């Protein structure tokens, strides 16, 4: 993720005291997920925020085998949160823990998890009679338009995210979607959806074009990834351009204007948006806002 003014510089943001919550008031449960450098534990605060609040959170935090660069990076996710601000479909910050001991990021915990995931199981278990209640037209709408929303919010603070993907929603109470980054505590490193291209390890599959030849991110670029996000939730989470080896044909193909098919629970209009999404002209995608009006018009039906 980047933040424009050219951009941003995060590790000159300020880390604003008003976070900081004492570490020794988490009781530390279950990991939640964990890359090479870090990881995302479940834990209890005592008495976090205004109300003094006795809650389940998440607490981001680095491993053993972390070094100052990961130290710096973990710091940074914590100032572009608080620069940020809030906002009902995006992963909140709730406190930080930087004074006496390593950095704890202490965020929101959504109980459902992640959406790819999400879909995934949920289309096991509407199959699973033949062989609580499904899934609904309805509520793949919701979430697209939830996800679209938080979107419009960051774009709307200059917030370039660079990996929208399925896999970086969560899903709330109410099953409501919130878009964040696993960032460190993703296992990038092992992960099939993380393609080598240079020194660096990149979703190249939900990448615009733009990104993968000019290393150009902008939230147009955002715009293209989200339609593949589209076309995992109307799939219920199948693998973006299934069967395909990344290589310089597929590059080339996705290049000369090749896009996936309609998936399977898309209606027409829907697979239009994802089309537009994948614009080869950057400036000719929906905005975010422009998706937001659509799907909330569609959800609400
Ligand atoms: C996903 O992103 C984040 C996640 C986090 C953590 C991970 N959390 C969870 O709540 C969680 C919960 C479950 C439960 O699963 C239970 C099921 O398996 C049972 O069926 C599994 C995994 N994770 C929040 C923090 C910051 C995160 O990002 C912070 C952030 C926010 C905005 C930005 C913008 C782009 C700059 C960057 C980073
Ligand atoms: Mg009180
Ligand atoms: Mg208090």
């Amino acid at each position: 993720w980047k933040i424009i003014e050219t951009f941003i510089d995060p590790t000159q943001l300020p880390y604003n005291e008003k976070w900081e919550f004492p570490r020794n008031n988490l009781q530390f449960g279950k990991t939640l997920g964990a890359g090479a450098f870090g990881k995302v534990v479940e834990a209890t605060a005592f008495g976090l925020g205004k109300e003094d609040a006795v809650l389940k959170v998440a607490v981001k935090m680095l491993k053993s085998t972390a070094h100052a660069d990961e130290k710096e990076a973990l710091m940074s996710e914590l100032k572009i949160m608080s620069h940020l601000g809030q906002h009902e479909n995006i992963v909140n910050l709730l406190g930080a823990c930087t004074h006496g001991g390593p950095v704890l990021v202490i965020t929101e915990y959504c109980c459902y998890g992640d959406l790819l995931n999400f879909l995934r199981r949920k289309a096991e278990a509407m199959l699973g009679p033949s062989l609580g209640r499904p899934l609904e037209l309805r509520d793949l709408l919701h979430f697209s338009s939830q996800v679209a929303q938080g979107m419009a919010f960051l774009a709307s603070k200059n917030c370039i995210h660079r990996d929208v993907a399925a896999r970086n929603v969560l899903l709330t109470n109410g099953h409501v979607a919130k878009i964040g980054d696993f960032g460190l505590a993703r296992d990038i490193m092992n992960d099939s959806n993380y393609i080598v291209k240079g020194n660096a390890r990149l979703p190249v599959k939900w990448m615009a074009p733009e990104s993968i030849f000019d290393c150009v991110y902008t939230v147009q670029s955002d715009v293209w990834s989200y339609g593949i996000l589209l076309w995992e939730i109307f799939s219920l989470g199948l693998n973006p351009y299934p069967g395909i080896l990344v290589n310089s044909k597929f590059y080339k193909l996705v290049k000369d204007g090749y896009q996936m098919a309609q998936p399977a629970f898309a209606p027409k209009n829907i697979y239009s948006i994802m089309q537009a999404c994948w614009a080869l002209e950057p400036t000719h995608r929906p905005t975010f806002q422009q998706i937001c009006s659509f799907l909330q018009e569609q959800a609400q039906e």
